[PDB]
Formats: C-alpha cells, structure tokens, sequence
C-alpha cells in the first residue's frame, strides 16, 4: 500500500507603489496549498515558515488554512518550510528549503509542485490522504 499526494509551494511578490517607513520595497506572500480542489488540511496539522532573523517572530506557524505568510521587505532569502502531518507514526513531517526571490523591476508569480509518498499509511491516516486528493499505487 502506497499513497502519493501533491503539495504546491509558491509565492507572489510585487514592487510597492511607494515603500514603507523602513524602506521596504516589496510586498510578498508565500503559501502551501493543495492542487485545484484538494484541501490538504485533511492530513496537514500545521505549516512552519522559518523567516529570516530581521523579522519579528521568525518562526511563523499556521495551524489551519490558508497556510501562508504575508510580509514586506527589501530582499529575497532562503527559507525552510516544514509541513507537519496529522499522523501518529513516522514520518510526521517533511521539510523543503524554499527560495523566496524578488523581482526588483516588477512582479513575481512562482509555483512549485512537490509529490509526497507515504509507504503503508494506517487506516485513519490513509483517508486523510485520500480525502485530500491522494492516490494509491
């Protein structure tokens, strides 16, 4: 028994008409979502976004959708992202290192698809997966 499920990581970034008081030139938003008509909440406990030091409260947690962070700033950066599962056995989470890159001349619309694979899920975990659009192989 093996179920595969699809995650979408992505971000949008726009240059601001006029900057902020601190000289923040960009507004951006980073997210974890399922593909069209898949609610990943059925198996995702929470998403952890590890923001850069310069941010107040760098460890940003979303326990329910939308799994997202919206901030402003002047520069892009590398960002660890952790997706925790509603799962009482290993693996209980997965990590990606996300590059939030900015366009200094305009907008950025970026999407990135990751396919998780669960070998021999339990009876209760296996729907959480199938409820969320999972597929058996």
């Amino acid at each position: 028994c093996t179920v595969q499920v699809r995650l979408e990581l992505g971000h949008r970034a726009q240059l601001r008409k006029k900057p902020t008081t601190e000289g923040f030139t960009h507004d951006w938003m980073v997210f974890v979502r399922g593909p069209e008509q898949c609610d990943i909440q059925h198996f995702v406990e929470k998403v952890v976004f590890w923001l850069h030091d310069s941010f107040p409260k760098p460890r940003r947690v979303c326990k329910e959708p939308p799994y997202k962070v919206e901030e402003s700033g002047y520069a892009g950066f590398i960002m660890p992202i952790e997706v925790h599962f509603k799962n009482k056995e290993e693996p209980r989470k997965v990590c990606f290192t996300y590059d939030l890159f900015l366009n200094l001349e305009g907008k950025v619309n970026h999407l990135r698809c990751e396919k998780l694979t669960f070998n021999n899920p339990t009876t209760e975990f296996r729907y959480k997966l199938l409820r969320a659009g999972g597929v058996m192989v």
